[PDB]
C-alpha cells in the first residue's frame, strides 16, 4: 500500500481523517479521508480546483479509487492562537493572514464554491506561515455560522464572509466573539452586539420572527475587540452585516483601505 496510517487527526464528522506516510514520495506526511453521483461531482470540483493550485488552499495530491490524499499541515489557527506569545498577534501578522484568507475565499467564490463551515480548525498555517483552507466541497460548533444559515433562509457565498468577520475579531481577542449552545442562542448572541436589524433585512418565509429578540441596541465594536484600527472596524462591520446582500464580498474586501 502507498500509505501507512500513523494517527487519527479527529473530526469523524463526514468520516475518519488519518495522518499517514506517502511511502512512494519520500515519507512526507499526508492527510487521508476515506469516504450515488452527487459525491462524484463533489470530487470532480476538488480535482478541478487543484488544477489552478492556489497557494491559499491545501493541495490535493491524489484520489485513490474511496480515499482523498491531501498535504498535511501540522498546525491550525486555534493552535497558532493558543501558542502565540502575549501580548498576542502583531497587527501586521493579522493583516497578512487575513489577506491570504480572503484570497483563498475569493478563489473559491469566483468558481462558485462555498466553504459553508469556515472555522479556525479547518484553517491551516504552514511552517512558512502561509494560510491554507481545508474541509470544504464534501457533504457541533455554530460560533461562526451566518444568521441566514441559523435561520435556514439562504446558504450562499456571503455565509463565508460572516465567518471571516468572526475570525478577524478572534485574531485580536484570541477568544471567540459569539459562543452559542444552539442556533437560536447563537442568533441571540449576534443581535446582542450588532443590534436588531430592520424588518426589510429579516428574510421572509422563515420559522424565527424578528420579534423573538428584545432590547437589542448596537454595542460599539471596540468594546468587544480592542486595539482594532478604524479601517479594521470599517471592514469588520461590512463583513458582519445581517443582510447577506448588503454584506461585503471577498473580491471587494481584498481592495478595502485596511490593506494598503
Ligand atoms: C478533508 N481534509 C482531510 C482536509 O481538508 C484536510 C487537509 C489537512 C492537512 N493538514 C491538516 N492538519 C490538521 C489541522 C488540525 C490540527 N489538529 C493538526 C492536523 N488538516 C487537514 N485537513 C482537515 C482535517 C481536519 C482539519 C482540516
Amino acid at each position: 500500500q502507498q500509505y501507512e496510517c500513523v494517527a487519527e487527526i479527529g473530526e469523524g464528522a463526514y468520516g475518519k481523517v488519518f495522518k499517514a506516510r506517502d511511502l512512494k514520495n519520500g515519507g512526507r506526511f499526508v492527510a487521508l479521508k476515506r469516504v450515488p453521483l452527487s459525491t462524484i461531482r463533489e470530487v470532480a470540483v476538488l480535482r478541478h480546483l487543484e488544477t489552478f493550485e492556489h497557494p491559499n488552499v491545501v493541495r490535493l495530491f491524489d484520489v485513490c479509487t474511496l480515499t482523498l490524499v491531501f498535504e498535511h499541515v501540522d498546525q491550525d489557527l486555534t493552535t497558532y492562537l493558543d501558542k502565540v506569545p502575549e501580548p498576542g498577534v502583531p497587527t501586521e501578522t493579522i493583516k497578512d493572514m487575513m489577506f491570504q484568507l480572503l484570497r483563498g475565499l475569493d478563489f473559491l467564490h469566483s468558481h462558485r464554491v462555498v466553504h459553508r463551515d469556515l472555522k479556525p480548525q479547518n484553517i491551516l498555517v504552514t511552517s512558512s506561515g502561509q494560510i491554507k483552507l481545508a474541509d470544504f466541497g464534501l457533504a457541533v460548533t455554530l460560533w461562526y455560522r451566518a444568521p441566514e444559515v441559523l435561520l435556514q433562509s439562504s446558504y450562499a457565498t456571503p455565509v463565508d464572509l460572516w465567518s471571516v468577520g468572526c475570525i478577524f475579531a478572534e485574531m485580536f481577542r484570541r477568544k471567540p466573539l459569539f459562543r452559542g449552545s444552539s442556533d437560536v442562542d447563537q442568533l441571540g448572541k449576534i443581535l446582542d452586539v450588532i443590534g436588531l436589524p430592520g424588518e426589510e433585512d429579516w428574510p421572509r418565509d422563515v420559522a424565527l420572527p424578528r420579534q423573538a429578540f428584545h432590547s437589542k441596541s448596537a454595542q460599539p465594536i471596540e468594546k468587544f475587540v480592542t486595539d482594532i484600527d478604524e479601517l479594521g472596524k470599517d471592514l469588520l462591520l461590512k463583513c458582519l452585516t445581517f443582510n447577506p446582500a448588503k454584506r461585503i464580498s471577498a473580491y471587494s474586501a481584498l481592495s478595502h483601505p485596511y490593506f494598503q
